[PDB]
C-alpha cells in the first residue's frame, strides 16, 4: 500500500509536468529495486535520433560474445560511406582505422556519428543491426528510414543493460561510458552530477534523454519530446529529472 502511495506521487507529477509542456512528450519512469513503473504517455513513438546508440553498442558487444568480432579488431574509415559531422571526435581527427573498442566508446561518450556508421558496417548496415536490435531486444518491427522509440521502449532497453551489466563486463563499459558522456545537461544537473547515467538525442524538433539515476534506490527514466524549442525541451528534461530524484530520495517506502 505504502508503494502504491508513493508511486501515486511519481504519476501525479508526472501528469502534472507533461501539462506544462508545450509540445509532445512521452515520460517513463522505473524503480529498479521493485520493477514497478509510471508513464504518461509512453507509447508515443518517436524518432529515437542518438538515443539508439545505446542498443547498438549492446548489439555489437553480443556480436563480440558470438566471437564474430574482437575488440582488438581495426575497423576501416570509408570516407564515402561513414563520413558525417555533428557530435563525435572521429570527424575532426580522421584516422584510416579505429579499434572496435574505441567506435564503442566514441559512439557513447562523445555521440560520434561516424563511430555509430562504422559499427553499423562492422554489423552487415544499418538494416541488419536495426531489425537484429529492435527484434531482440523489444520484440518489435523497426522502420528502418525513419527508427523510433517510446519511452516505454527506452525503458526495457535501460533495464536489460542494467540487469546484465552484471555478469557482462562489456556492457558495464557502456553503462561507465553513459556515465563519462560529455554532453553535460537534460539528465545530467547539478543534483544529479556523477551519478547519472544517460544517452542525449537531438534531431530538430526531437530532444530526449534516457538514463539511470543512480540514487540509494536507483531508477530509471526516459524523456522523449518533440517540440518548437529545443531550450524549453532540455529545460523541461532537467525539471522533471530533479523533481524526480528529490521524490526518490526522499519519500521512498520502507519496504
Amino acid at each position: 500500500s505504502a508503494n502504491t502511495v508513493f508511486f501515486d506521487k511519481i504519476n501525479d507529477l508526472l501528469v502534472a509536468s507533461v501539462k506544462e509542456f508545450e509540445g509532445t512528450v512521452g515520460i517513463s519512469y522505473l524503480d529498479l529495486e521493485t520493477g514497478e513503473q509510471r508513464s504518461v504517455n509512453g507509447q508515443h513513438e518517436f524518432y529515437t535520433a542518438s538515443t539508439i546508440k545505446v542498443p547498438l553498442t549492446m548489439l555489437v558487444a553480443d556480436t563480440v560474445a558470438s566471437g564474430q568480432k574482437k575488440w582488438t579488431d581495426l575497423i576501416p574509415y570509408n570516407a564515402e560511406e561513414d563520413y558525417e559531422e555533428g557530435t563525435g571526435i572521429i570527424a575532426y581527427n580522421i584516422q584510416p582505422e579505429y579499434p572496435l573498442k574505441t567506435l564503442q566508446e566514441y559512439a557513447i561518450t562523445y555521440s560520434d556519428n561516424i563511430a555509430k556508421n562504422m559499427l553499423y558496417d562492422t554489423l552487415g548496415g544499418d538494416a541488419k543491426a536495426k531489425r537484429e536490435m529492435y527484434q531482440r531486444y523489444l520484440h518489435k518491427t523497426p522502420s528502418i528510414e525513419e527508427p523510433q522509440f517510446s519511452s516505454e521502449d527506452a525503458l526495457v532497453i535501460l533495464q536489460k543493460l542494467y540487469t546484465e551489466k552484471a555478469t557482462k563486463p562489456d556492457y558495464q563499459a557502456i553503462y561507465d561510458s553513459m556515465k563519462q558522456s560529455v554532453f553535460h545537461e537534460r539528465m545530467e544537473t547539478p543534483t544529479t552530477q556523477g551519478k547519472v547515467a544517460h544517452k542525449i538525442g537531438s534531431y530538430d524538433e526531437f530532444i530526449h534523454d534516457m538514463g539511470i539515476l543512480e540514487t540509494p534506490h536507483p531508477f530509471a527514466l526516459a524523456i522523449f519530446t518533440k517540440g518548437p524549442d529545443n531550450a524549453k525541451s532540455a529545460a523541461f528534461i532537467a525539471s522533471v529529472t530533479d523533481k524526480l530524484w528529490q521524490l526518490q530520495v526522499s519519500e521512498y517506502p520502507n519496504q
